[PDB]
């Protein structure tokens, strides 16, 4: 059965780039600056294999990983690493979400942080990629505002992902520690977003959070990520809005946002008929892939063949690219449809 899940057309909205990082990479770029002395490879090897990676934890991991990974050529060669392995387990569109960065002492700014991604997507030899306006996978891409920035620097990424948009840029996220920052901080800038025609995704109940919640789900974004700690009355609104769930079955049992696969708020969806994608989240960070998490899936629903593929295909209505490369897609799902 993991053999066909492989091979099966997938969609991926949800997955961050310093999250997708290969184990390899990370160690080879942790030997590297402690024989520069940027740090301790003993110590910093040891935060990689020993982060228990619950909530709290998960993102002292992410201070670390940026301390290794907050550079141009690195920025490109993860790009590049992160499409590669996405396209090599039959990912055909893939949405790709990262924070842009400021660091003075190196010169660069959000702008030329998100640069060096698209001279990672350029790099990209081992496959077919699609990603302006044999393996072959589409990229676009998603900014993402981290929940302890400014208003004012929110906006600054809003501004960088328009006029970005003729590389791909389709939308924005909000992301970060959900225990920080306050969502009137991100309202005006998601709302000039979502003016100027951006998609929107949020990370949303990722904590218990009643307030928030709600104030998310009447933003209206086009799709929100997790749902973890929503209650009776934000499912009721979320059902009658009708906006997609990014679900992320790995992530959110190993951070014990969800107690177990068989209690997890996806089945409910499935069978309420709502609409949700299956993501990864950060496979790096959590050991696993899109094949895996789509295994999990079918494993605790029950599906079969083609309930798999039917929900695999209806996450195409759920993605920000333009009516062109939906289109595409629904030709790439029609010819596998029979195989299925
Ligand atoms: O579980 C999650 N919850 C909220 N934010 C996350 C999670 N996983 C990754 N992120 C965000 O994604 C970033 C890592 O990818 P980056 O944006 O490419 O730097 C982290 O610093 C977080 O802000
Ligand atoms: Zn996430």
């Amino acid at each position: 059965h993991m053999e066909w899940i492989q091979s099966l057309p997938k969609i991926e909205l949800h997955a961050h780039l310093n999250g997708s990082i290969r184990d390899s990479t990370l160690l080879e770029l942790a030997r590297v600056l402690g024989e520069k002395g940027v740090i301790v490879f003993a110590d910093v090897e040891h935060v990689i294999q020993k982060n228990d990676r619950s909530l709290v934890e998960v993102f002292k991991l992410f201070d670390l990983i940026h301390k290794l990974t907050t550079d141009h050529k690195t920025v490109t060669r993860i790009t590049r690493e992160v499409v590669e392995d996405f396209a090599l387990e039959n990912v055909v569109y893939l949405e790709l979400r990262t924070t842009p960065k400021r660091s003075d002492s190196i010169g660069m700014s959000k702008r030329s942080y998100m640069e060096a991604v698209i001279q990672g997507l350029r790099s990209v030899s081992e496959v077919d990629i699609d990603f302006v306006t044999r393996k072959k996978i589409y990229v676009r891409l998603l900014l993402s505002i981290d929940r302890r920035e400014t208003t004012e620097s929110a906006m600054e990424t809003v501004k960088l992902a328009l006029e970005m948009r003729d590389v791909g840029v389709v939308g924005i996220d909000l992301s970060g520690n959900p225990l920080v920052g306050e969502w009137s901080t991100f309202l005006p800038a998601l709302q000039y977003a979502k003016d100027n025609d951006l998609h929107i995704t949020l990370h949303c109940g990722e904590v218990p959070n009643p307030k928030e919640i709600q104030a998310m789900l009447d933003f209206k974004p086009h799709r929100i990520g997790h749902a973890c700690f929503f209650k009776d009355e934000d499912w009721t609104k979320l059902k009658s809005f009708r906006i997609p769930v990014e679900i992320c079955l790995t992530s959110n049992i190993v951070t014990k946002s969800i107690s177990s696969i068989d209690i997890h708020h996806f089945a409910d969806l499935y069978n309420a008929k709502h609409p949700l994608i299956l993501c990864t989240d950060d496979f790096g960070v959590f050991s696993t892939s899109l094949s895996n998490e789509y295994a999990l899936a079918v494993r605790s629903l029950g599906l079969s063949k083609s309930e798999t593929f039917a929900l695999a295909r209806a996450a195409i209505d759920a993605t920000f690219a333009e009516d062109e490369v939906k289109q595409q897609l629904r030709f790439i799902f029609d010819s596998a449809s029979p195989e299925h």
